[PDB]
């Protein structure tokens, strides 16, 4: 594979319908989900030149560890879908290429094993009907190392995703919520509903400010809010005590005309001014991608789709494989760019063109 | 149906060409007719996140009624031209759903009719050459239990329609307009001269301000101008007594190359400064539509073509069907993006996008 | 016919694939060309409402006679080349709409000879090296009656067509430059070699400033200064004494590249501030065109290539259906934009969309 | 051939597969090679009417030398790729031309061989791992009567070409690096990898500001930076004592993602006030597009992947007529513009259109 596209014509290859579906589709007509490609094409960044380049580092400090890149694996529910191994395969690889994995709330394996993996992983936290089991979830992912807890906000309810309407997507009987007892709904067959939106619309609670300020005083981890847009939010997010915000439109799956997070993440990085990190998804599909997020200010990217592509078209080798091209493009961006140091790669100038 | 898409292409495999055509098309070139499209794709929201929505609710207070969405049914002439059930059926469908349902003058079944459906129906206005007929149907409309009147002033004669000119499209013998003795002339088959045009270019006077002054000294109703585009006629719209104006270019029927309402809508809301209400039409086509145009200040929209679709498709259930799906899709939109009301949406940012 | 597009239609099934080509090409890459329609389509008018529509009248004064219509027929040179009545079936098809009519100075009949069809005429101006013969042919335009001078000022030299000089082309044995003994260049086949151009480039002297001044001195007529795009060379013409401007790209055959004379048409008016008449051609093709134009500032437009459609498709007659066809345009479009008059069309506001 | 695109047809048709990719690709996904087209071709010129055009010239005084137009052959590596001849019958073409022609450090023919065909040559440079090499490079340019050192600052290694990896790309046997013994890495066939590449990550060295003074030091001729796109850069260059620079994201090769230098051309224009020549390149395809960068600032083009259509396709007479026409078209524009000199096509206004 010689970039990522390579890897979505494979896992298109191999993956059930219904499955690539549930994988590559958005909410409503799709727009927010085009709009995370252009609105990162659109951007053109102004390189450096002439720049001491000796020691090229690509490595970053977030959350009190060292990261390899500036990118974690984003959190991507039920893995077991796309391969066997599902989230242990893409965690190891994570580690081995010393990216941060986040493990879901609704991960297929349990987030004791995938943590036990190792690598200094993350946790994604969805606020549950029973409140008491999101926060036992929080205390069970520190206990067993998590380095961060990524609560994610922009999830009241799933958006509706017309692919899986259509389809009738439901999970398979193989692939279970491993984290805890979570019913049947996802798995029930009803033509024209989708299963994962019955069943999250039945589990799921609302998040509000105080669900927030009941993780953060529950937990000594640092709590980074994925899902925030509005820069009254991401300044509130600091206020609030958040250690990080994840600027997302959740790939174009939530709400279907809501603004790519790219083109809400310098006014937010401004607004913040150095209050929290300030990492950002959707779209992302190459070093040159992540070099542009990284001139308009964020501190690290997320990557879902692609992780997924890879791991379907072979597993923790696809993963790893899908990494190390990763971290190639980044460290050939960042030369390119005349930037030894992601810091430096901040301090681009970029350009909006057609 | 999982998007009003879906009742588009089911009332295309039903209806005669030259219905259809009538129905979709626009004036000369149809640039505005697309413009109305491109327009709300260009909008994108900037969604709230973590606020309560324990009591989502899609309700307004307009013109003096609750109504369920901040959405009425555009006036259409002639919905017999659609189903033999024509107005009776759509006004059922909208009285159910507790949307507001607009009687045309140039409805297929009598006003009063329509009005018995019940439902707190509108009653929208032409001004004929006939001055006396136009206010004698303000009258039986205030009588029938009509709550607002919607001036259409925007038509002092028809737009060019190429494709009913092409199709030499007439009304079929067994629609007509029930609410006056409208003559013969609709129903005249002439090449390449579309009738319906022809009759009202007879029948229809242009409307003055000094008309909307005598409408206004007709009726305790109030009163709506609908076709308003320019900032200055929604202030004067204001100063002469209006209730509420829509801002529309009526659906790209009437001048090719006028401007979206869309386009308008957020500079007319700041000059009338609420002293009116201001209402949008043209390519609303699911909730998230209606959730741009509620962020860009409307206080409620109009939808046209996708109601016609949906009475083609399967009469008054098919109007039932599509309203539950816009009703879903408004709750959806709102919900993520954290509106607990439609007046917490019309506080929403936008930005552009391409 | 019920737009000028059939007209297009019609006019590619008769004519000659490299006559067709001839007329409907521009220079270079042709972007000059496509930008007209471009620029036109991105204009978006703001109409107004409800003002007094009793007698709607399309006419305009200019340069000393009341026109039936902001609008007159360009120069065209060698109109033989279309139908075999050439120039005068033009001719008499404007002057029965009321439309001036501008002779060429490279005209295939006698500008006496279409001069005496009457309609009071234009003449355009083409600066040749025997300076002469160019202030002969002024002369001649006045004491034939012509009411203005039309000098083109963006023809040192002829652009390079590339579908002229693939087609070799050149002009058929039986169409001539009436007006002079122009040599037998244009005639003369020579292959990726185009003749008019060849022609030309030895006939024509580069006009200059001075030149404007010779014929101004020359004449008691109006002198419009035909290809006029930079704002600075608007006022010169104003201070140089010139009754009007043209800006225009003549039609995108001249410098590929050139801005499109609609998107220099505002600040040229507001330039000039009234001190001579402000013209634009290129692309003009509905009566919506027109009104764009109007909103913009012109006094009137030129229409073009559609004329020469007409002629080819139907001769005389085709000409006055094209007209027939605009003036209803026209006044369909001025009407439903809430305008009486060509000078309350130019009081129009207008908003750039995509 | 009547434009320089008939010349890609020719070449794509005699060239191998992977030869007229390496020649027409670039880095990544090709977004930066597109967008140098796009950038022009948004660009319009306000052109000037009425000037005097009695001896319309395009030559420029540059780095001590007249030229005949505002433009030099770009640095084009191993041009025995394209054509037996390689660069000696560019060269030989470009010097008929009176056209700089720029000798590459990794030219296929020796730098003395070609600077003996005579027409003044410039030098291009890249920084070596043994910098006594480059150094070298530097007084063997200058000895054989190069008049410009073209140092290239914007290959710290070379991008990734994916057309040149998916085809495993690599010299063919009878091509190679004149200048020196570049050993044989860049012959070496390997799956999935770019030989080239692979060869100039062992060979090159990252140059820096130092490198620029070590070079100053080492010559008396004119240093030119080729490849500056930051404002900052082109403003430390003059500081730097460049004579010139060129404006430039090397023909979208090296960053993907990377500004046009068109897009920043007038910027950095605006900031040397006349410090330094500035050159710009890529996409330019036309003698309107020469127009177009004089307009916005530039001294003069280069002109890289045109040359090698022609070479490709008929050798030295192909660059012959690539040229002749070029030549033709710069006349054309200017003279169309009103511009009897450079100079003053560079005072011309542009407009950004759609
Ligand atoms: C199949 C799938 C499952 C996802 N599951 C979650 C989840 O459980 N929690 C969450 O916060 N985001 C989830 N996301 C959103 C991603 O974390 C990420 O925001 C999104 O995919 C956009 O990035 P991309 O364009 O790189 O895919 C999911 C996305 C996909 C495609
Ligand atoms: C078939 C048809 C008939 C219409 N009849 C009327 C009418 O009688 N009065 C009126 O004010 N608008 C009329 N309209 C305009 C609509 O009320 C509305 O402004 C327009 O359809 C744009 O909305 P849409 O895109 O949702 O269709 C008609 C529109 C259509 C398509
Ligand atoms: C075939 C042809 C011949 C023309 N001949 C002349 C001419 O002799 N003098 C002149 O000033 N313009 C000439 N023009 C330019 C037109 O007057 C006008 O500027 C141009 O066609 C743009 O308008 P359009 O888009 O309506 O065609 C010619 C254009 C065409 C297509
Ligand atoms: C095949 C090829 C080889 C090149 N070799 C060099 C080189 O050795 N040194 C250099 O500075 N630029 C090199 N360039 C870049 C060109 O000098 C120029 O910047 C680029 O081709 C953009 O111009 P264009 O669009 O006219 O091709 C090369 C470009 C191509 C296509
Ligand atoms: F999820
Ligand atoms: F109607
Ligand atoms: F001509
Ligand atoms: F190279």
């Amino acid at each position: 594979y010689v970039s990522l596209a390579d890897l979505e014509r494979a896992a298109r290859d191999v993956l059930p319908g219904e499955i690539f579906d549930f994988l590559a589709g958005g909410s409503g007509t799709e727009a927010s989900l085009v709009a995370n490609r252009t609105a990162l094409e659109r951007v053109f960044v102004i390189p450096r030149m002439l720049r001491d380049l000796t020691d090229v580092t690509t490595e970053i400090d977030i959350f009190g560890r060292r990261a390899a890149l500036p990118m974690a694996v984003a959190p991507v529910a039920y893995q077991r879908l796309f391969h066997p191994e599902g989230e242990l395969a893409v965690a190891r690889a994570a580690r081995d290429a010393g990216v941060p994995y986040t493990i879901c709330t609704l991960s297929s394996v349990s987030l004791e094993e995938i943590a036990a993996v190792g690598g200094r992983p993350w946790f994604q936290l969805y606020w549950l009907r029973d409140e008491k089991r999101s926060l036992d979830l929080v205390r069970r992912a520190e206990d067993a190392g998590c380095e961060a807890i990524v609560f994610t906000v922009d999830v009241p309810w799933m958006g509706r995703r017309l692919r899986d309407m259509r389809n009738g997507f439901a999970l398979p009987e193989w692939v279970t919520a491993a984290n805890f007892d979570a019913g049947t709904a996802a798995h029930r067959r009803t033509q024209g509903v989708s299963a994962v939106a019955d069943h999250t619309a039945r589990e799921f609670a609302p998040a509000t400010w105080e669900s927030v300020e009941a993780v953060r005083a529950h937990t000594d981890l640092p709590v980074v809010l994925k899902g925030i847009l509005a820069v009254e939010d991401a300044r509130r997010a600091v206020d609030a005590g958040a250690g990080g915000i994840v600027v997302s439109n959740h790939g174009g799956r939530q709400l279907d005309g809501a603004v790519p997070g790219i083109e809400m993440l310098g006014e937010i990085v401004a607004a913040v001014s150095g209050g929290c990190e300030v990492l950002v998804d959707g779209g992302i599909r190459s070093g040159g991608d992540v070099l542009k997020a990284t001139a308009l200010g964020a501190s690290a990217v997320l990557v879902g789709r692609p992780v997924m592509w890879a791991l379907a078209a072979a597993g923790q080798d696809g993963v790893r494989q899908l990494l190390e091209l990763l971290a190639e493009e980044v460290r050939d961006a960042m030369g390119l760019a005349g930037c030894e140091s992601v810091g430096a790669a901040r301090r681009l100038n970029t350009k909006l063109g057609v």
